[PDB]
């Protein structure tokens, strides 16, 4: 019995459509997480040397919902932009609660990525306890949108042939479908060094560039699928990911939130309510 958290400091996405200015924007790899001043939020960047130049810019912490950033790519090899929620704290999903991310933002058209790309929630999870020592890290995917390729449109829906894995079910949650998919990572690089994984995805059936994600519910969805997160989220942040291609993104609002089944508050940005 969960109830949508109605709190004023909540920006509605579908009109948070005001161009946000003065980014500090970061070129290089981080090497991790690294945290943010006067925020809640950290950032992450994989930007291969190897590939072309990109680019990442938090918009800051008073404005845009705290966590909205813009990245901008010029060939990429698999460029990984990502800004919110860091734990690692050896604490469960289920700690944290309803977890809520509100978002507005503009991207580059079709085929302007490279042949894979996601937009969405991102992170990982340690399940040390697991009996099957392949589901003891598990990297995760929400997928709102991508860029589609030469050979599917941005509109359709990605499936296995750009994840891999296997389809495990379906819910429906936030206006759409979305499709489950589980894959195996066989001895490819990880938070902790080269090892096999699984990677959990849910893929929304109808692509958007705003709305409101209700991601406990996915990770509530995974769980009763078998698909288990373990006792240690390593993150819980919104991610630009771009294969390849020439592009950008640029975010009006990222706004998380998290809330008690009856709907209020326990952590949200901005801090304040709105004198006139």
């Amino acid at each position: 019995q969960v109830v949508k958290p109605t709190d004023e400091r909540i920006i509605d996405p579908s009109t948070a459509n005001t161009q946000l200015t003065g980014g500090v924007c970061y070129n290089t790899t981080s090497g991790g997480n690294k945290p943010l001043a006067g925020s809640p939020y950290g950032y992450e960047t994989w930007i291969d040397t190897g590939g072309g130049v990109c680019s990442f810019c938090w918009y800051g912490a008073d404005q845009g919902g705290g966590a909205a950033f813009k990245a901008t790519w010029t060939n990429p090899h698999d460029f990984l932009g990502r800004l919110g929620y860091f734990w690692n704290e050896n604490k469960p999903y289920s700690h944290y609660e309803n977890i809520y991310c509100g978002f507005n933002y503009t991207r580059s058209g079709r085929k302007t990525a490279g042949d894979y790309s996601y937009i969405g929630i991102y992170g990982w999870s340690r399940n040390p306890s697991a009996s099957n020592s392949n589901e003891r890290l598990i990297e995760y995917y929400i997928v709102e949108d991508w860029f589609g390729n030469q050979w599917q449109a941005d509109t359709s829906p990605m499936g296995i042939n750009t994840t891999g894995g296997t389809v495990m079910g379906s819910f429906t949650v936030d206006g759409s479908s979305y499709q489950i998919i589980k894959n195996t990572r066989v001895n490819q690089p990880s938070i902790e060094g080269d090892k096999t994984f699984v990677q959990y995805f849910s893929i929304r059936q109808s692509p958007r560039k705003s709305g409101t994600i209700s991601i406990t519910e996915h990770f509530k969805k995974w769980e009763k699928l078998g698909m288990k997160l373990g006792d240690n989220m390593y993150e819980c942040k919104f991610l630009i990911e771009a294969g390849a291609g020439e592009g950008f993104f640029d975010a009006r609002l990222i706004q998380f939130y998290r809330a008690d089944n009856e709907g209020n508050i326990l952590q949200i940005t901005p801090l304040e309510h709105h004198h006139h």
